């Protein structure tokens, strides 16, 4: 549980927002990319795994699950790559709710930033600090595990 | 102490590697940028502060300390922007040692990656996982503070 992350891909302004959610805490990292490719996903996962102890990733779709580049990154970083099938159906709705929430925050900050990527990082900040906070929960969870 | 970070800028392959070090743990985040500008530094700090509880940043030079864009980002993210003058002289040497270590790791992985940015993120991963590890220390420090 402390090492479980879920990938999530959402769209805004003709661009793609790639999100990793730490399932147990709701803590997120996110980036804007031109389109979701195996290459982009692989690089994103490498970044994530260097920063937090990522044991398992539930991939966001079958293309990323199949991607040899994503598989290479998961091998390199010691990540167990799994499907993201919502066997528990309240998963769908929670990811949906998070995308809606993130887009709302992005709209609330959008005019403070020239570029979407900046607004997305502002949204990450607000989400992870919002009150415990998600940032507090992830640290506590991992510390307890260690 | 749990909230103190130090910026560090080093060079490789005609490119710039921007590093943030969590002083109490040795944990790092890093990115490759074409050149160190206020814009790049500001964006990097926004990303960092959304991901960890960044209270104080010791800036890497006077240009970034002066930059209105960096000041704007620090204001936005609630970061106290400070100078990075090594009042304690063992700071210089520790940062110097870290840059040497990072470049060594980059060389050890460089052939596994087409692009420098990938090698740098591999180096971040190896550095933060190397055995406690820096990743374990930062989590414990912050958890104790919370
Ligand atoms: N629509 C009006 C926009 C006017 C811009 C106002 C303004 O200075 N924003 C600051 C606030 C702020 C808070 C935190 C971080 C950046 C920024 C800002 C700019 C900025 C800086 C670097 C970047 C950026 C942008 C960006 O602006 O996105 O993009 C990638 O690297
Ligand atoms: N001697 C040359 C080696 C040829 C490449 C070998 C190879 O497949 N590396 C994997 C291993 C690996 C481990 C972790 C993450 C990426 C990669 C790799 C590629 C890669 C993927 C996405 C990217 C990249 C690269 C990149 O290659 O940098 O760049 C930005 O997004
Ligand atoms: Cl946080
Ligand atoms: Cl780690």
């Amino acid at each position: 549980s402390p090492g479980i992350w879920q990938l999530d891909c959402t769209h805004l302004e003709g661009k793609v927002i790639l999100v990793a959610v730490h399932v147990a805490s709701g803590y997120i990292e996110a980036e804007v990319i031109p389109a979701e490719t195996g290459q982009e996903t692989a690089y994103f996962l490498l970044k994530l795994a260097g920063r937090w102890p990522v044991k398992t990733v539930h991939t966001d779709n079958g293309s990323n699950f199949t991607s040899t580049t994503v598989k290479a990154a998961c091998w390199w970083a010691g990540i167990k790559q799994e499907d993201g099938i919502p066997y528990n159906p309240q998963s769908q709705g929670v990811i949906e709710s998070m995308n809606k929430e993130l887009k709302k925050i992005i709209g609330q900050v959008r005019d403070q930033a020239e570029h979407l990527k900046t607004a997305v990082q502002m949204a990450v900040f607000i989400h992870n600090h919002k009150r415990y906070s998600a940032g507090e929960r992830i640290v506590d969870i991992i510390a307890t595990d260690i």
